[PDB]
């Protein structure tokens, strides 16, 4: 019994009847949290940056921070 569907990008695991896609991509709920806190972004207000995607609490932070490394 073959059972593996390519799913989202992120953990790889196949989409709900209820998830999310973003660009044009297979996403989950969870798997669409900041690489960060791990913040649910979806529906709230995001920034994606080219290296990866920040809650507006993490992106604040790094955007505004006082050293970052
Ligand atoms: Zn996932
Ligand atoms: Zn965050």
């Amino acid at each position: 019994g073959s059972s593996g569907s390519s799913g989202c990008v992120k953990c790889n695991k196949a989409i709900t009847s209820g998830g999310i896609t973003y660009q044009d991509q297979p996403w989950h709920a969870d798997c669409f949290v900041c690489v960060t806190c791990s913040k649910k972004l979806a529906g709230q207000r995001f920034t994606a940056v080219e290296d990866q995607y920040y809650c507006v609490d993490c992106y604040k932070n790094f955007v505004s921070g006082p050293s970052s490394g």
